[PDB]
């Protein structure tokens, strides 16, 4: 796969893109309102795209964790569908520098300060994050990491996004933020985690301890209760189970609550994805408060990490997944990302190891 190509693998719509008609940097802030400069500029661009010959134009790309920042969206010249089933079956690296940002002690102290703050009224939850920055001696073939990534994660939402800087956004996300498929939309937030065990009894047991974990379930209800409210104002039918179910990835168990709703007349994939994003799985609760902690404590900027990646078409359909279990590569440099939701029951070392298991997915892709 050419690094200049968008790739999206999903049980819903799996396709690749070719070419580039128009890039779209407009920040997705206030993208939930149709009157917003984002939504207006988006319609004018689709219209311009049809006017200039592009059949069924589609918007693909990525939106950062903070949508006041520029977006990484673009309309390709064409797009190509493929079978996810079929793809599920048909699928050196010298190191020069390695650094954790931040390292173990600083991260545990970050969790500890945040878990202290969440014990207070002003904040109930915070998602802290860390990275691993890796330099290599050569240019990275993003096309081959992708084939490795799908093999190791044949079931998740796997994406490969060309970026305006010659880099790629690559990842196997398990969190669907917003699918729109007609007037009906779905959303399956995740929150709470447990390492899978190599034995199927330790595994099943690990999954049960998760469903019984009070810490990991408080971490979860905080997320679903926030979205239940946001979507109550904008839906007509809305089904939210009072409790979560379990799902899996090759490394982790997670807790999931599937959302199902019907959308008003003038919604689209993006108005709704910009509505929910970022959820308390990625920013925290309340949103601004947790965002102030993240800024007070994180010694980097997430940029595209913790954002959303996916696609929206001319007719309102689309899918958007959380930008996690992912990496930004560019020429000879790599940056991985893992965050974790802190609550008063959070263990400083517990979270360090949890963000660690999450990095293991992209590390498994780079054979590290
Ligand atoms: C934001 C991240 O993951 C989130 C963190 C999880 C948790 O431990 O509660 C569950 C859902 C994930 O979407 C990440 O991996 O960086
Ligand atoms: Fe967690
Ligand atoms: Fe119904």
């Amino acid at each position: 796969l050419a690094p200049n190509r968008f790739f999206f693998m999903s049980p819903y719509r799996s396709f690749t893109t070719s070419g580039c008609f128009a890039r779209f940097d407009e920040p997705a802030v206030n993208g939930d309102s149709p009157d917003s400069p984002f939504q207006q500029k988006l319609a004018a661009l689709f219209a311009d795209a049809k006017a200039q010959g592009i059949k069924n134009p589609v918007m693909v790309g990525a939106i950062p964790f903070d949508p006041r920042q520029p977006s990484s969206l673009y309309i390709p010249e064409s797009w190509q569908s493929f079978s996810r089933q079929e793809k599920q079956a048909s699928a050196s690296l010298n190191v020069v520098e390695r650094q954790a940002i931040p390292e173990q002690t600083t991260f545990e102290q970050m969790v500890a300060r945040a878990a202290a703050l969440t014990a207070t009224p002003q904040v109930d939850k915070v998602v802290l994050s860390r990275l691993i920055d890796i330099t290599t001696d050569a240019a990275i073939d993003s096309g081959v990491l992708l084939e490795r990534l799908i093999a190791q994660n044949p079931v998740s939402y796997n994406f490969h996004v060309p970026l305006a800087d010659g880099g790629v956004l690559l990842g196997a996300s398990p969190e669907l933020l917003l699918r729109k498929d007609g007037e009906r939309f779905s959303s399956i937030p995740l929150a709470g985690s447990a390492r899978r065990q190599p034995d199927e009894v330790l595994d099943r047991e690990a999954g049960n301890r998760l469903l019984a974990s009070e810490k990991d379930r408080h971490e979860h209800e905080l997320v679903t209760q926030a979205m239940k409210e946001v979507l109550r104002e904008r839906s007509s039918e809305l089904h939210v189970p009072s409790s979560p179910q379990l799902i899996t990835t090759p490394t982790l168990w997670h807790l999931a609550t599937p959302f199902e709703g019907k959308a008003n007349s003038q919604e689209n994939a993006l108005t709704l994805a910009c509505l929910l994003h970022p959820t308390p799985a990625l920013s925290g609760f309340p949103h601004q408060a947790a965002t102030q902690v993240i800024a007070e404590l994180e010694p980097f900027d997430r940029e595209l990490f913790g954002g959303i990646v996916g696609w929206c078409d001319s007719e309102g359909n689309g899918e958007w997944v959380v930008t996690i279990r992912c990496a930004k590569l560019r020429e000879n440099q790599v940056r991985l990302f893992a965050g974790a939701g802190i609550v008063p029951a959070s263990s400083p070392l517990g979270e360090w190891r949890e963000t660690g298991v999450k990095l293991s997915t992209m590390l498994n892709v780079f054979g590290l």
